[PDB]
C-alpha cells in the first residue's frame, strides 16, 4: 500500500522489462543504484536504520525476505519479482534474510553512500525513533 | 576506444556488493534505471541509437552478448559479470544478443524513456554520426 511498489510490466515475445523513474513511480531522484549477488552463508544484512537516506528493494532474481521496523509496526515481505519494489524511507530499520543462492538484490537510493547516515544499535534507533515522536 | 567500466566490488562471507553513483563512477546523472528479465526467444533486441541518452549497460545475472557501434569502431564484447558496466553514449548504436535464460540485463539511464530519441535505421544512424563529423 505504502510500502509496496508494483511497477509496470512490459512482456513480449522476447522477455520482460521494467522501468524504474525517478520521481515517476518512485518518490524520490535517484543518485546511487548499489546491488547485492553471489550471496552465501546464514548469517543476515541490514540491521540498520538510516536519518536522511531513501531506498527502494528490488530482487532482480532468486528471492529474498525483508524486514522493515518502523518504531512502530513491524512489517515481514519475501521479494521474489523483479516486478516488486519495497520502499524503505527514513528513520526505519530493516534487515535482508533468508537469499537464495541466485538472489540479486537491487537497491535504488536517494543518495551517495554515507557512512554516517546510519544507525546500527536498535534501542539507539528506538531513541530515536522517541525523540522523532516527541517532535 | 573503450567503453567498459570495472566496479569496485566488495566482498565478505556475506556475498558481493556493487555501488553505482551518478556522475561518480558513471559520467552522467541517473534519471531511470530499466531492466530486461525472464527472456525468451532467439531473437536478439536493441538495433538503435539515441541522439541524447547516456546509457550504462549491466548484466546482474546470466549473460548477453552485446554489440556497441560507435560510427569509429564495433566492439562486440561479452556481458556475464555483475562488476562490468559498458558505457552506451549518445549516437552509439546497440544489439543484444544471445541472452542466457537466466539473464538480467540492468540498464542505468541519463533520462527518461522517449520513442523519439530512437535512431532506427543504422543507416541513419550511420548517416547521423556523418552529420556530427562535420
Ligand atoms: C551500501 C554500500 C556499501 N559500501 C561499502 C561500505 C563497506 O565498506 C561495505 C559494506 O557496507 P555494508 O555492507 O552496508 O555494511 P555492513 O558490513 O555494516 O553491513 O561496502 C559502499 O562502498 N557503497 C555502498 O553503496
Ligand atoms: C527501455 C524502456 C522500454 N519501454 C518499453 C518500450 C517498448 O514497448 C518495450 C521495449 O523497448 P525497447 O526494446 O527499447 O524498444 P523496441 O522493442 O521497440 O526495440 O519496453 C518502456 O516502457 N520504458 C523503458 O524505459
Ligand atoms: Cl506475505
Amino acid at each position: 500500500e505504502n510500502k509496496v511498489i508494483n511497477f509496470k510490466k512490459i512482456i513480449d515475445s522476447r522477455g520482460s522489462l521494467v522501468a524504474i523513474e525517478e520521481n515517476k513511480n518512485i518518490p524520490f531522484s535517484i543518485k546511487r543504484v548499489y546491488y547485492i549477488f553471489d550471496t552465501k552463508g546464514e548469517e543476515p544484512r541490514g540491521f540498520h536504520a538510516h536519518k536522511k537516506l531513501e531506498q527502494v528493494l528490488v530482487c532482480l532474481n532468486g528471492s529474498c525476505r525483508v524486514i522493515l521496523d518502523d518504531g512502530n509496526i513491524i512489517q515481514e515481505i519475501t521479494l521474489d519479482s523483479p516486478a516488486v519494489g519495497l520502499y524503505v524511507g527514513p528513520a526505519v530499520w530493516h534487515e535482508m534474510h533468508d537469499f537464495s543462492s541466485d538472489c540479486v538484490m537491487m537497491v535504488l537510493a536517494s543518495d551517495y553512500y554515507d557512512e554516517t547516515d546510519y544507525i546500527r544499535q536498535y534501542d539507539n534507533f528506538k531513541k530515536y525513533i522517541a525523540k522523532i515522536n516527541l517532535e
